[PDB]
């Protein structure tokens, strides 16, 4: 069948941009965290 | 000085580039999802 | 065993759900990120 | 206001965000986790 050749070319892109979103989250988790330390490091200031 | 709050605002400005990215992603794969029930129906439908 | 197509009809009536979910935590995220710009603005008019 | 209570502004935006951020991250695995039964799905409909 030919739908079922396209579902799995579907699939596997979901698969593949879902992981790119995973990433980017992750990423964002850790720039969250240096606004942390960058607000940790603006009460250390004065 | 104010290194601290130069370095935030290019904190800032970057998790908005990559949290539109993620959004752009998120919204591509709900359209993917909706071509998948499409292909579900189109599977009843054959 | 046409359970599998009824099967993919449940999964993805489920990630469509989860994923809307996940886009307007993602829109949230984004009204913060320029409340934090409103934020880092209030800081330069005040150690300036 | 206050720069110490700006500082109290931007830690509650920072510490709301990191949870939603977690949050989003949860549903993500939760779809890519979806996304494989979605393909043990096709896999056992090409069988047919």
């Amino acid at each position: 069948d030919e739908i079922e050749k396209q579902m799995d070319r579907v699939v596997k892109e979901m698969r593949r941009q879902l992981e790119m979103i995973d990433k980017l989250t992750t990423r964002e988790i850790e720039q969250v965290e240096l606004l942390k330390r960058i607000h940790d490091k603006l009460v250390v200031q004065s």
